[PDB]
């Protein structure tokens, strides 16, 4: 039961961190791992394998960590190593950290990702608030009659707060596609016609899970590349990571500043 | 085998109803349950659990009913309680009532749903004939080489007939999305660009199954809300049901009048 | 493991054909089976059931063949009988022949299909190079962190080469949908707004698999019908096959000429 394992994850967190309430959570996207040191000093580092429900039962492999990091007046659960739908596991594992985090008291999820830039003004290394998404996975992490209203899925308030920290932060619609392949240029023209400014392979489920769980969502894309076909520059995951690395100190400091304003 | 269980469901129906041919079938959408009393007097009430193939093997729970209701010169199988793709069961259970109904002689499926209104003229409580759909689930209830031509999936004739009953019935394209989450406003702008007038979480599979089974389809959406972001009014399932309730007497009477014209 | 069975398929091929490297592969689409005799003389005919990984474990049935055909200075693996996603088997079986073929040395995949024509100039019996695709299946045949850049998924060079053979070959964006149902006219207007010139039920996975495997892709659609609603002419699979048959000699000769230019 996802809610059960989430509650049980949250007991482990509170137990092992000594912290009954982590007020905020962050999921670090592709390339955002080096941003951790910029976020602050982890006080607890929890192997995700030690937390109920974080690891898909099968396809074994050394999952990442959940950090408890004091950021301003918040204990923040920071997810380092996430599961993506394209790994082929149930979405419950994709969104488990949001649910676990919510069970541990997280009222804000900061959902970060690497994204391809579609909108003309967006440039590589530029962080972009997600104002909205297009879930183009044909999936939901919610599994029977759980309506969730997705109006303001990406809290305008958290965005204003984000902008108080960085007033020039652009915002954009993010299209979540399954991946793990990147888009054809024709897909990218499609996405633009669909109203996407950003394209990625995560986030949408986590946002939906977050909202269903009663949490607010700040989405932040790091534009790591302009989306396929826009310039002709070939996309690569190693370019996405390297872009995230080159931008990671700034991204961490951005998040720390923004999260402290929450 | 879906066709087998459908044939076997149809034997149960004919046996328990005493009616060899139900000429029409109705699937009642979200909120349309109170419309039953408006449809007429059920002569037989069949627990869906007593009909082969209606209940997904696992995820147990007290399924609904299939009513045999005389409506005009028709015995009409009326599905009260339906299964939605978002329940996570195979689409065969989503569309089993259409197939069962077709096996019991249904030549017309009346597929009703609650939908969010996208088109400018559509208002809450307004019934809307489905002129067509966008199946945006990336799925089909058909499972190997079963081509079905979906040209006129929503019989223009049944629509004209529907309009003979209610000449001001608008019509619209319905986008079937998986749910169970409602759309982001950005998704709703996407859908509009895609040509949808209505958005929901059912119908498309049933229509496809219906057409594959050789049956005609009248789709009717009750607009229960304007789609996300159009007004800013938050979407809720309880608003969808309450809208369906407020509109249910009319909807039942509409369907009874329309079905008798068939 | 798809790569393992692919390598093992390739050993079988090299063993049974006596040919260590098949430089090219062709997947024949719906209706393209009669084009085989036009392609050349098969030197080996391999039941797909005798090749590791070609047949889905369950849903048994007499799969087709993989032909080794000398075409110009190439040994070409020609897939006769393919698996489509709509058969409900894992995509690994959909794309196994591309992977097997790549393991047997194929550097070019020629991916042929029947498609519905959306673009105004496209006519029935007209072959159309795929310049790009819209993967509208919400799926990928790649299964964990396998980025594949899909920029130039359909090699412009192979297209120019194709055009050296037939300078009037049009090109078009192909939208791969799951099927097996054909589109509603509203879906077809959607697809056009999305930038599709052609619509089908295959190819996109094979292209993605091909590219992931390091192979170049020539896509060729035979326009078998104008897409749903464009003319009103009802779509049928038997029309698709008959169109493919009427056009098969030409299509085979086209492919033979084009493949020899590779
Ligand atoms: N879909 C998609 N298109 C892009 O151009 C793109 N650029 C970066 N990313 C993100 C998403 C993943 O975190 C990770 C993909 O491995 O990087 C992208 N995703
Ligand atoms: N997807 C979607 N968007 C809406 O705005 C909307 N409004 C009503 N409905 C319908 C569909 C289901 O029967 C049921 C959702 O629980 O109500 C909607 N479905
Ligand atoms: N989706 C779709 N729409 C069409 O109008 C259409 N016309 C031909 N085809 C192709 C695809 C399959 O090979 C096969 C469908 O059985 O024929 C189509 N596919």
């Amino acid at each position: 039961d996802p809610d059960e394992l989430a509650r049980r994850a949250a007991q482990v967190i509170a137990d092992r961190t000594g912290i009954g309430e982590h007020d905020v959570a962050v999921v670090l996207g592709s390339g955002w791992l080096p941003a951790v040191a910029a976020l602050g000093s982890p006080t607890t580092v929890l192997p995700q394998a030690e937390l109920p429900g974080f690891v898909p039962p099968t396809a074994a492999g050394h999952a990442g960590e959940l950090l408890s990091v004091p950021i301003g007046a918040h204990r923040v659960l920071v997810l380092a190593g996430r599961i993506h739908a394209y790994e082929g596991h149930d979405l419950r594992y994709v969104v488990h950290p949001v649910r676990a985090a919510r069970a541990a008291g997280a009222q804000i999820m900061v959902l970060t990702n690497a994204a391809g830039g579609l909108r003309a003004d967006l440039q590589v290394g530029q962080p972009v608030l997600i104002s909205d998404h297009l879930n183009l996975t044909a999936r939901s992490p919610l599994v029977g009659g759980e309506f969730v209203d997705l109006t303001d899925a990406y809290s305008p308030r958290l965005r204003e707060l984000a902008r108080q920290s960085d007033p020039q932060l652009a915002e954009g619609v993010y299209a979540g596609l399954p991946g793990p392949h990147y888009e054809t240029p024709a897909e990218i023209r499609m996405l633009q016609t669909l109203g996407a400014d950003l394209v990625g392979m995560s986030t949408v489920h986590e946002t939906i899970a977050a909202r269903a769980a009663g949490a607010e969502v700040l989405g932040v894309s790091l534009v790591t590349n302009l989306a396929a076909g826009i310039t002709g520059e070939p996309l690569s995951h190693a370019e996405v990571l390297a872009a995230g690395a080159a931008s990671a100190t700034r991204m961490g400091a951005l998040l720390a500043d923004v999260i402290a304003r929450f």
